[PDB]
């Protein structure tokens, strides 16, 4: 992850030399927050996770949304995004949302994030860092009932039960919430899941001498806590929703558009090849535009040959395989094309749209693996809309 | 790409607040690059291709070693790069090697870039730069001998001819360079675009009244500059074989070394699920490593059931899928393994070394496409040996 998140928003004249650029929906944000809201029972707490520079939107420009919208709590995983959450004048609760390093664990304290813990290891770190920092450190801990077998404690066996038992009774340390996370959609398997949570969480709260009213339980992403109400408890984290990624609850549309100019057009007769390995050939007298904007800026090579990209309000076809750099598109038979035209590669222009399902099936990748890494690579500029 | 190259060099300080991070090795990079100049004729000159932040390298920590080398020319494809070569001192020759905007063009002016162009267009938008800015632009003409069908003029027919003649005859613009690119790693099909690209070449000077002498002739990659030695002509332009990607010439190693380390150890009894998707189920009780590296860090969702990392020395099996910052591994049968460990995902260890073909046949990528992108979401840390 980037060791330090570009404290200034890129301008509109910053754009104008981008090669290409995200250009994300403020508004759009909004209403997706407000909408979520909507399902959430008034008193259950919202956590916005925000990791990976806020799903690749970017934590510093989103962030007086959260302020405004009174979200009491972030996620996030890295240093760099726990810093920037406190530049933005975030005063909240903060919580790491995997676990961390002590490198890492021990650098963050004056940011006062929650980490999360799943191993004696851990709490006997934590605890020492407490009696060195003289705080007293939280952590949520994190257990195994949704079965992730990832950040928590597994309790089927009785060694497990143990180490749970040590995690929560370490001395100079708060335990403030009790969690768990489930790894597949589906209704059914996350209430059985739930009500073993329960049992595991409230076996713990009594043999460890917790008060429940100072733990918070939380066990819902963004798919639980809308399609499985009885799992919001006291707190729910979504991260993909409000950005408009739950692949189940497609009212919610993404945030994010990928843009690129046309550079130049190019003539090309019949028979000629494009690209490195020659995997296309012109069939006819071609007109092709070249767009500066390839798999180092996160368009992968597999787009060569499958995906369309947007120009002048028209669908083209991306032919060859894609360059580091560059991206070639076939607009032989697309009216009105000049060069300084806005393209559009994910997301809305005019009347058609690239949806989300055609980017995955040309990348082979889950929507997450593209838009976290058009985040680390290109400036991100911010749109809302306002009455005249 | 990134609108800006960050200034600083990440200090030592800083690594413990990285997750993730890469090691740079400016030893093997110095290597590389003299190994290079060990096959070029006498007459012909480097340009070092720094495209995408010199390959994800980082081009701030390399240029030193670039200047140290006497490298007289160098290329770029953003003007992010182009300003980042430009505040490192480097004074010599720098070209784009990607057809680019008008408004990217006009934003470059004061870099001392030379355009690459292949359509008329392109050189009439820089002509009127030209004007404005009271100067006169230099340029090289991209050809399409090779095949690339990209950035050149297409010669193969009466209207491409006409139109490079036209590219090359505009006023206030110097001509300074004629190029073209190969698009398959085939000696023999080198060889004979080649031959065509030196008649266009040829043609195209006379017709536009050019002087040979004052114009520099290249065509060649990586690849080309080593396996087809007559292709070499006046500059060459090699990327990838300096940071060690060259599949064909596998005597250049990577320069690239991807880290990071044991957050945690957890203990999990047979028959448990792992990760999104619940894709991995422990066939024995288990002792799994947690890593603070996923997806958006570079490292791809693929990697799960699939890769090996190195751990104290000893590879370890990736299991269930990559998480969007973690990754989970198995590290059961591992003796010594502790929280704070330094972990490589792609590198070297002691002896074992994460090979280019496991990335490649593991992620279901080209080499490239996993290196730029780690080095816009990761830092770079600069190895140096006395
Ligand atoms: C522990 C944890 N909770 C919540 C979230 C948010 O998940 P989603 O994007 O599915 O809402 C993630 C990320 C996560 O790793
Ligand atoms: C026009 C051009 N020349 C040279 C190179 C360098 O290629 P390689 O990494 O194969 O040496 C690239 C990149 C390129 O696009
Ligand atoms: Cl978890
Ligand atoms: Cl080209």
């Amino acid at each position: 992850a980037p060791l330090h998140i570009d404290t200034a928003l890129p301008d509109a004249a910053q754009i104008q030399q981008s090669n290409s650029w995200l250009e994300i929906s403020l508004g759009q944000f909004q209403s997706n927050i407000e909408q979520f809201k909507s399902h959430m029972n008034a008193n259950t707490k919202i956590c916005a996770i925000m990791k990976a520079d806020a799903y690749g939107n970017g934590i510093r420009g989103l962030m007086p949304t959260i302020i405004a919208q009174g979200i009491p709590c972030v996620g996030v995983a890295s240093n760099a995004e726990a810093r920037a959450v406190r530049e933005s004048g975030f005063k909240g609760e903060l919580i790491r949302v995997r676990s961390a390093s002590l490198s890492e664990m021990s650098s963050a304290l004056d940011l006062n994030i929650e980490e999360l813990i799943g191993t004696h290891q851990q709490a006997l770190d934590l605890a020492e860092l407490a009696k060195q920092s003289g705080k007293t450190l939280k952590v949520h801990i994190a257990l195994n009932d949704g079965g992730m077998g990832r950040n928590g404690i597994d309790m089927t066996t009785e060694a497990g039960k143990k180490e749970a038992v040590s995690i929560a009774t370490q001395p100079s340390l708060s335990v403030v919430g009790i969690m768990t996370h489930f790894p597949n959609y589906n209704a059914d398997e996350v209430r059985a899941k739930l009500a073993q949570f329960k049992e595991s969480s409230t076996w713990l709260m009594q043999q460890a001498n917790l008060k429940r009213e100072e733990i918070t339980l939380h066990v819902a992403n963004s798919y639980t806590a809308l399609n499985v109400p009885e799992a919001q408890l006291d707190m729910v984290r979504p991260g993909g929703v409000l950005f408009g990624d739950l692949p189940t609850n497609p009212e919610y549309p993404s945030i994010v558009s990928f843009k690129t100019r046309v550079s130049s057009l190019h003539h090309l007769p019949k028979d000629s090849t494009v690209g490195y390995d020659s995997t296309f050939t012109t069939s006819r007298d071609s007109v092709l535009a070249n767009l500066p904007v390839g798999y180092s800026d996160g368009y992968p090579r597999k787009m060569g040959n499958k995906a369309e990209v947007l120009i002048n309000g028209q669908r083209a076809k991306v032919v060859g395989v894609t360059s580091m750099n560059t991206t070639v598109v076939d607009v032989t038979e697309i009216k009105g094309v000049l060069p300084g035209q806005e393209v559009v590669l994910f997301g809305q222009q005019q009347k058609q749209s690239i949806a989300v399902s055609e980017m995955e099936n040309n990348a082979e990748l889950i929507f997450p693996e593209l838009y976290t890494l058009w985040g680390t690579s290109n400036p991100r500029f911010y749109v809302k809309e306002n009455l005249y």
